[PDB]
């Protein structure tokens, strides 16, 4: 039958991913690039380079325009090995 509050919906689709997106965005626009994700990778402890960082948007850039978004990052997370 039909519940009220419906508890069993609970299917990690896209939906879940939206919100990983944001955490590595940094003012959160929609697009991420070298200079943002630089940011938020300061925060790690390892200390990472320019040049490090070149290989995070080299794998994750789909569209190859330079930066990641949504579409981008659902493809670069929907199986990255
Ligand atoms: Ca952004
Ligand atoms: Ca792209």
């Amino acid at each position: 039958m039909v519940r009220c509050m419906k508890d069993d919906s609970k299917g990690k689709t896209e939906e879940e991913l939206s919100d990983l997106f944001r955490m590595f965005d940094k003012n959160a626009d929609g697009y991420i690039d070298l200079e943002e994700l630089k940011i938020m990778l300061q925060a790690t402890g390892e200390t990472i380079t320019e040049d490090d960082i070149e290989e995070l948007m080299k794998d994750g850039d789909k569209n190859n325009d330079g930066r990641i978004d949504y579409d981008e990052f659902l493809e670069f997370m929907k199986g990255v090995e």
